[PDB]
């Protein structure tokens, strides 16, 4: 014979814990059910042996704790889901539980030396016949769970919305128990009537308590119960055959609630093995019983990617960065040569012999200068530094996407703001020195035969594609519209010859007319521009030279200022910004996959079940002997 | 040619300090009443020197205070202390924010200040009604404003003065606005024919921190010489605020001087009857309410040390064992007297086994069921309990029995004080209780003394049964209810809930009786005939209180009657000035005792004064 | 050759700051106006590179500022028509603007190594014009259009490209910029650039302003991202976008171009403007006041000297017996009034001029009459009479040295002084009224009168009647002014037994006075000579010992309230002057209409001179 209800109250609490389980439904609690003012939260607080519980409608169930606590004179609360602990003041805790209602259980716990190990729910809003109310009483009143009827006294008991109840979730009432308040408010012959009553018939019987009249409020129950033991003495041949008083009560939870509780023991050690193997399982193939630390996890994969950067690192310093700053410049030059050159009616006097030295021959030479300087000073410092700032965050969420990072979207966001962070502490120093260092191609260069013969080479090529792709937007015209057909807007629209299909056709007049111009270009590139100094008013090698100069000094500088710094110092940032990722936003960041979400949820219920079996077990064992 | 007004104005003040009495009524006071919106404030504020009333960002009772080398204007609330306000901002707040038959004590102190008292009742005139009586019909100085722009011959406020003094003295007259009438229509206004008044009449002008100061020296120069300019328009006149003040300076003196005789006669009056009561009710016994207090609690403190001596002992024991026997009975009907085969336990001797091991079982979860009951918790709590209703019957018997609050502190020190070792006693004892938990030894010295309580107490009980047994027979009848009785056994309102009650009464009588005979002849041998459970669970009662009483005296009882004295003595050092007066003031003899030498006091002081005065004024 | 819109920006800013020009009108600035949900503040918060504007009803317009403020890569953002400089959080921005909606341009300017050079006018949302007062102001002038059209919707019914029309007929000002290309096929798209319905000279740009997908706004990320996607839709659809300006690069690129031609070609007729300005305001401020500059507190406190001055020449002279009078004056008035309060009303004042009285009662009953007369001026109380007299004396003489000096028009300044002076009078008064009644104690019987003091004594109170019963004669004769049947004798009596018989009570009062003076008259003068022996003439005995009682009031008057005021006056004034901030003082100046002229006069002049030095200079540079 041993009393192990805090220890079986525990493992019900432990697993309250574990997501959608009805493991904790089989380890019984008592229920308590009764009409309002029938005296509920009188006979509640006189458990408790303190005031707590506040009297609007609908207060939302609490699930109150009971825990004896040795060395503890003074009456103490805990609200666990709210990391409230200690409260010694109660009027607090009972402008808490208001403050709450304005279906989720309270999880509300009483620790002190008076105090009994008891698991109680205070059931509120009741029901005269007259969905929520269909819910809280398929889930309390239902399972093992003793159900702690209120019944007033002042009242009769088929009136009384607590016993109707009562039988509707029973009925037989081998698991509920009557209280009847008010026993001082009706004579002592019919308070015994109403105890043996034979109507609503109870195994766990009926037990008739008196509730009415720390200092103030320890002294206030003292007081109470002085009144209650004092008609109970003076009356007691009027209530033979009878249970009653607070302390009667106390009594009675407490050997019902033992019994109830330890009979259930087996039921759930049943119930929790059988759990405990199917999750097993599924930890041994879904995930090969591999155990997961979240921030574990999260560092691990933060190593891959900085793995990855050190990757891209040794590849790209190049003349990759050439290529793409180049690219960037190559269409630089077709905007700077079609707003001047290409757009120009003696376009063609160029590939002419004849000049005339003052007028004519100085128009082409002014012309060049501001061509040129269109592109010089134009802005390549903020152009190179922003352009080379994209192909790292984009190369970077290439990187992310290659990485098992691919699935947590919160870590992708700091990687990528850390890295532009990064990036944009050397914006100025890059952009700006770039300028400073690119001032030399400003205002003309010499240029030796083997930088004009590149440039050259580079143009012809560029004018190839230029006009190869003017030609494949006309024939997309001319055979979307009819060759035919297209000839006869065209000669419309230029009035030569005789709304939507106009659009097309003045398109393909602008196509005609480049096509025409980048050809005479072209063909002259390839003939003519070979002197150095001398053809320089061949605008597409020359501008091509420069572009060439201003690529490979910004190249230089874009190393030196952004690319070496940022791969020195992404990677200790990166670290920095993890470290500071508080362990409820790591879970969170990891719970994103959710596959790790199911791998991190899989092993706290695992871990949570195992606590309770052993619990369970060795109680069993020692229950069996 | 002295002006004792600063004086007469003091006894004013003490006068209106009194409970209930029409003495400060008596002394004059200069009423003020003007038309709403006229300039019924400024005409105040410049005698003042300062603006302060909210008809500008209910009556004041305005009291001017003369102060030497206070060259600065401050303001006192007595009734709401502060006593030093320079900055009149505040005062204008303090107006307001208060206005939201009451009077206004107000205090202006400043050396350009004269001294006066003033009554400043709002606008014109259930509530409206006694203002009009209470200020007025007095023997107190009446003053009527109004404004130039609007009918002269028409003032509700000069009206409201002639209809509560018809054709009499004291009385005097004002008019404002009059840089907006002519200097003629002027000069019939103060030697008036329609309302003649013996003090006078007066005629001036009120219009356009020390800015405030200022703002009150711009004004008076606005129309100084004005005054000045047109003599013969204003000849055999009052003019200017420099005479209306000298006017109110002198009429008061007189007023005052005037009232001084009656006042002193009433003063006289109303203390030989308050000296009376005090001889007669009270004894000339002074009453300081702390001291009440501390002397009531001494005694208290006494009774509690003479309970003491009279607690612990048997007398602890007894209560303790009482609410053991009931738990006894409780285990006994639990556990034997709801069975059928209660007579094989005597009658015939047991089997080898199975009988023997199970009455044997029985005593052993009757056993647990009393000593696991959980006597620590029990113990500590039934004397806990005994001690604050010993606590009450000390307090109803003292001088406390009519105080409250007080008897809810010792009420509450006491539970304190008991709270502090309630886990200590209830542990210690549950751990001396421990080795009888599962313990069958003892001798037959205190086997027969359990045996002797065991039919008693079983006798007791069946007389209690027998009692209300036979009590519901006379309710319904003898032969009446006994056939009612048969009825639910052939078939197995308020007689058939009766003769249900009857029928568990008849046999329970019939089980105790068994077991009564049982007890006498056949339970006698010690540990022998063991299987007598009202003789084992009285044994084990036995041993539980003697053991829980020494260590509820050694952990509760010691450290209480030590402590407590102490916290009590600790708590009233606690209390506040207002809370001691508030305790005592509880019985209402008390509440009467100091309302009556506090009376009588403040009219010593104003005798004493008042008489001395008059010495003075008669030579 | 160089950029200087950075520094026409500037000049744009000073011209904005003189409160009466159309000066600021003639330099270029970027108006941007377009229909509600077009993606108006979607283009400019992508030139800024930040979320700015509230998403908050949109009320009045914004003076968006740029400056390129080099080493600054975090962008930054100050409303200088506020005290409020580098606000790092823009959400704080956002919410300042929504808080300054709850009609004049909200000043505000965004700094960054990132931020170009440029000024903008943020103009309401949905620009129907229909109520446009503010459109139809900022459209004109010389001023950049900025006509944001949402591709999705048809050019013919877009608000922004009408009022364009409506404002600038001929695209001369105008840049086109045509937003949600990617809710438009890219063949549809260039048609919408390459239009005939609305031509610009200036252009069209083709944008996309789209957020594709929490520090994302902290950084310039959402804004990268943003660009990123719509950089790829015109790679990928470069083939169909020929002869077209496409992306916000290309837009911030035109914006920057255009105003610098426009604001520098603007910069040569705004230099004239400026010119003729300054000359107009040089004119005014030589011929009103003589070119000198005005310092708000030096003028003040010069001013001040001027007032102290005043005070100290009304010091030496106001002294010796001047004051005396003025005390006489409010004296002889209670010698005047101790008759009528008393000795007046007397039957027995006949009985006097026989010269024979009883030894046993009847020289007791005229002796306790001026005993009762003497204490009825001694005890008087001359203490707060003197004091607070003198006190008005001081105030009201201070307000006529006001008025002698150009603070006539400063209130402010005038209440600060007479403020001042007050309290320091205060801080004398019992002091002073104290030591008034303490001197008189002596002098409160009757032993300190004299033969000699006798001989002035006996003369100025027949000299008393001489003045004051003729001006207050002349006040009888005021009655006789206004008109007159009366009748006229008969009034008097049937009253002795409606307006003229209220006159006829105050004529049966003055002839009994009339009578009773003039007996006393014809007597006194050759009646009481005698000092000890003659002691029933109460006109004579009180005239000159309320006087004797004046020089001792005087004495002690200068001694605490006079002395001190002199003294500590310009000490606590001085002090009072240091308490007044540089705020206050320009208030308390700006009082007087001429000074507030003098004031604003000289500062546009400064303002004007500071953005002139500023257009010439350029000016000069750019001619070369
Ligand atoms: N007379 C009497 N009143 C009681 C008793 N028990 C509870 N009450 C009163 O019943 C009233 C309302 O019930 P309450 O205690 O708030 O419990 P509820 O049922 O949760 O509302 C209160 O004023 C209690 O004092 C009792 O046993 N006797
Ligand atoms: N011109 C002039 N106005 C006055 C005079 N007396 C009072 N007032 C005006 O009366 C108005 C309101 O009266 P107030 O002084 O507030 O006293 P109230 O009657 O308590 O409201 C103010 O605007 C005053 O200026 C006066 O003698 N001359
Ligand atoms: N698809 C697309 N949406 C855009 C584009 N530009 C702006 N938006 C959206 O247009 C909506 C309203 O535009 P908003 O910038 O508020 O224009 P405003 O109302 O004229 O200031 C916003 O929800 C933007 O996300 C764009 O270029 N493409």
């Amino acid at each position: 014979m041993l009393n192990l209800t805090k220890q079986m109250i525990e493992i019900r609490t432990i697993l309250n814990k574990v997501d959608s389980s009805s493991a904790h439904l089989t380890l019984p609690s008592i229920v308590v059910i009764g009409s309002q003012s029938s005296g509920k939260s009188s006979v509640l607080e006189s458990i408790v042996g303190r005031e707590f519980l506040p009297k609007m409608v609908t207060r939302r169930p609490i699930e109150l704790t009971l825990v004896n606590t040795p060395n503890s004179n003074n009456v103490t609360a805990d609200f666990p889901s709210m990391r409230l602990y200690n409260i010694k003041d109660f009027k607090e805790v009972k402008r808490m539980l208001m403050e709450l209602n304005m279906e989720e259980p309270i999880q509300l716990t009483i620790k002190s030396s008076r105090v009994p190990d008891l698991s109680l729910v205070d059931l509120p809003g009741y029901i005269q016949v007259e969905t929520k109310i269909r819910d809280l009483c398929e889930k309390y009143l239902t399972a093992p769970n003793i159900i702690l009827a209120i019944s007033a006294a002042d009242v009769d008991l088929a009136n009384s919305s607590a016993l109707k109840a009562s039988k509707a979730a029973d009925p037989k009432g081998l698991r509920t128990i009557g209280v009847i308040t008010k026993l001082d408010l009706v004579d002592p012959e019919k308070a015994r009537s109403i105890l043996n009553n034979k109507k609503y018939p109870l195994s766990m019987g009926y037990v008739g308590v008196i509730t009415k009249t720390e200092n103030t409020n320890g002294l206030k129950q003292i007081v109470s119960h002085q009144f209650e033991k004092a008609y109970f003495k003076e009356n007691k041949k009027y209530f033979t055959n009878c249970q009653v008083s607070t302390k009667k009560l106390r009594e009675k939870l407490i050997k019902i609630l033992e019994i109830s509780m330890s009979n259930a023991l087996e039921p759930t050690s049943t119930l929790i093995q059988q759990e405990l193997d199917d999750t097993s399982y599924l930890f041994k193939v879904e995930f090969n019983d591999r155990h997961l630390t979240p921030k574990s996890y999260l560092l691990n994969n933060i190593d891959v990617l900085k793995l990855g950067i050190k990757e891209f690192q040794e590849k790209f310093h190049r003349n990759e960065l050439k290529s793409i700053l180049r690219a960037e410049l190559d269409q630089k030059v077709l905007d700077v040569l079609a707003t001047r050159y290409w757009k120009d009616d003696n376009l063609q006097d160029l590939s002419s012999s004849k000049l005339e030295s003052d007028t004519d021959m100085l128009y082409w030479h002014k012309k060049l200068e501001l061509a040129s300087s269109g592109l010089t000073k134009m802005g390549i410092g903020r152009l190179s530094t922003m352009l080379t700032t994209n192909a790292i965050l984009k190369e970077l969420d290439n990187i992310l996407e290659s990485t098992q990072l691919k699935n947590h979207e919160l870590i992708k966001d700091l990687v990528s703001n850390t890295a532009i962070n990064v990036l944009n502490s050397k914006y100025y120093s890059t952009a700006d020195q770039v300028e400073n260092c690119i001032k030399p191609f400003k205002y003309e260069i010499d240029l030796e035969e083997r930088d004009w013969s590149l440039a050259r080479q580079h143009s012809i090529n560029l004018i190839k594609e230029e006009l190869r792709q003017c030609n494949s937007r006309y024939q997309a015209i001319k055979n979307a519209v009819g060759s035919k057909k297209l000839a006869n807007v065209m000669g419309y629209l230029e009035n030569e010859s005789n709304k939507l299909l106009l659009e097309r056709g003045s398109e393909a007049i602008f196509l005609d007319k480049r096509c025409k111009v980048l050809s005479f270009r072209l063909k002259m590139l390839k003939n003519k521009c070979h002197s150095t100094i001398e053809k320089d008013r061949c605008p597409e090698v020359f501008l091509s030279a420069v572009s060439d100069k201003l690529t490979s000094t910004a190249v230089l500088f874009l190393n030196v200022e952004l690319l070496s710094d940022f791969f020195y110092n992404f990677p200790i940032e990166l670290d920095r910004r993890l470290t500071l990722l508080g362990d409820e936003q790591v879970e969170m960041f990891a719970k994103e996959d959710p596959k790790i979400s199911r791998h991190i949820e899989l092993q706290k219920r695992k871990e949570l079940l195992e606590l309770a079996l052993e619990k369970i077990d060795s109680i069993l064992v020692f229950k069996k002997s």
